[PDB]
């Protein structure tokens, strides 16, 4: 048992090594005539099935102390990480409006007629310059507190 | 209020109006001297900006009942839709391997290095066989669940 | 301001990403169509940028300074256990890449009539990798928990 | 023992046989039947991993005199090294600018939508000019320092 | 007046805008009817020809110290120089043979005509790597000669 | 063996053509069909080569210093103004290139229906090239005439 900032990075790992496991497997499912395969196909095969069951755990464990470690006033952890998210998927929003209104906007190519923005890019980049602020506040915010929880 | 199962239709649909929404937005973005929006882009954006608040409490909401209502013996629901997603993650697993072991590639000559099964594929289709019978089970049990289960 | 090393690293990346951004903005902008004016102002945004500069080069300063200053253990500076972990990293791309270059080069391979061959018991190098990858993430773990209980100088 | 200009130089040296090393012994992993190693794997396998603990020793000792030897009134050579960087970072960036600013792009219809300099290119040339100069001195005043700096 | 090290950096640098100053130039040299020049030209050139005889002094000057400081006995600057660079044209031969004799291309049939290494590359991998060692003891110690020696 | 420094600047050039040859040999002799021998002794042609090398080395070496220390006019080394000559051949191709700039650009230039425009007369500039083209043949001309009369180092 760990910190649950501790448990995020292990996670990240496994399902790499899984996905790096999971390659070689296929790439060793058919073998040269002949002879042998480069590693065990059936002991790959369980190293990956442990990993899953291992990598399962650590989810479950993350989930339940997320949606029960305290984030703030009525906030949970879990409601914070999806606060989060939708920060940024906000902040997305803003930065590919306005630079639609000034850069891949604002080409001409060849016309005798002007292209118009139909709305203040300077009023959007400030609204994405917002929630960008927001999101790094909320994720420091929250790695802080991922590293000093202990795992559920 | 209503039941989470009714909740997770709704969040699908915002997000696929925002997605929609999201679109109009850029297109009406721009335009050429003159022409007029088609339909006006500071109206667009906040009709926007107001699903984002919604689908972010449904969100939160569908999360917060997740995580407290039980599944079965010490598993919450939120305990068991990842099992449900590991038991997906692991039936494509068997079942890409075991094609990938019927896979052929035919070569012009006996003299030629051929490869071969490195595995039994009658054992891995039973494996993935078996994971897919597992998921339905779940995935179903998970949708009556759903359905009779009032949003937090 | 002072803070946590931690939260400093986290500073320098956004800036270093506004920087960027703000940077393709100013080229863009850069020229206008005949009629009108930059959708953002340009000697605005130009100072917006030279601001950043010298903000980020402090905190790049002070990061630098604290890191080779803090010690992580008996006799390294964090300075120079975040060298090892780049040399750790270099490592396990090392072996890994030896690995399936001694298995996957072998059945997307052939289609002649001959045996391809490795000179090497991939097995054995699988493990010297497994064993690089195992060695970064405890270090870069424990830097994480050090950047985040250290005040930035 | 020696100067640490002596260092920067094995250091850069190192890396390039690393990388040639690095290269031979991938091309050396595999073969046909009845080949031989055009040199031995096993062998350039541990010549690498020698110049590895070398390296990094360069590196660590690189890094802390540079991080003690004083450059200037309250400035190590650390500090200088990375104001350099810096100063490059700014001249690519003025420079960039203005022969964006220079560069020409001509239409057919004198009645086309024409873009025009946005900012005096003059300008621009200048401040780039100047920062490149910077770059220069401090460049130069760094290799000195370096030649007649013990290696810690 | 300065060290002959100061003076190389000098040349580079001003080489280079030459280079880019001969860039703006052409670029700047036409244009249509109603334009303007981004930078003046006809100051351009002279900034230009200013550069030129400005060059042209530090490599006559850089030349003659060369020819004139003794590197060690009976060996100019000028010579070691000369033997550096033949150093690096050795080392760059014994480094294409090298890996030209572990080169491999493998063919379809057993019975098609095999070419095999000539030479031992394990010898020729010596030969380069000398080259490689004496080519940087002489750059290291010409460096260092630079940074203690006065322009004439 | 002894001789004018025209003489050894001939010999450089054909030793460096003899070497490029070589090498170019060595590489394709450096494999051979499974059954027979090189068309030529590698191990051969290698030192053939290495002999060249430490050849050419000593015509630079002494090319080098004669340069460097006969007089080509009042106050000027011959290596002085070797470079002189390199310099007056960058200045021409300076002066060429920007007016057929002005003027080449111009031809091939148009399928639109606005004027190009030249920002500087051509005229003046071919000027500017003619001359430092005149003064490139003099200055030549005159280091080829030393060149053969001049014993060296």
């Amino acid at each position: 048992a760990m910190y649950l900032a501790e448990a995020l990075a292990q996670r990240v790992e496994a399902q790499r090594r899984y996905s790096e496991l999971n390659q070689l497997l296929l790439d060793v499912a058919k073998v040269q005539e002949g002879d042998q395969p480069a590693e065990n196909p059936h002991e790959i095969l369980t190293e990956l099935e442990e990993l899953t069951t291992r990598i399962n755990d650590l989810v479950r464990r993350i989930n339940r102390t997320n949606s029960v470690t305290e984030f703030s006033e009525g906030m949970t952890l879990a409601d914070a990480l999806s606060v989060r998210d939708a920060l940024l998927k906000k902040r997305t929003l803003y930065s590919d409006l306005a630079d639609q209104l000034t850069s891949r906007q604002d080409r001409y190519s060849r016309s005798e007629i002007k292209y118009v923005a139909t709305m203040d890019a300077r009023e959007i980049r400030k609204k994405a310059d917002l929630a960008a602020k927001e999101y790094r506040q909320l994720d420091v915010d929250i790695q802080r507190l991922n590293w000093q929880t202990e795992l559920q």
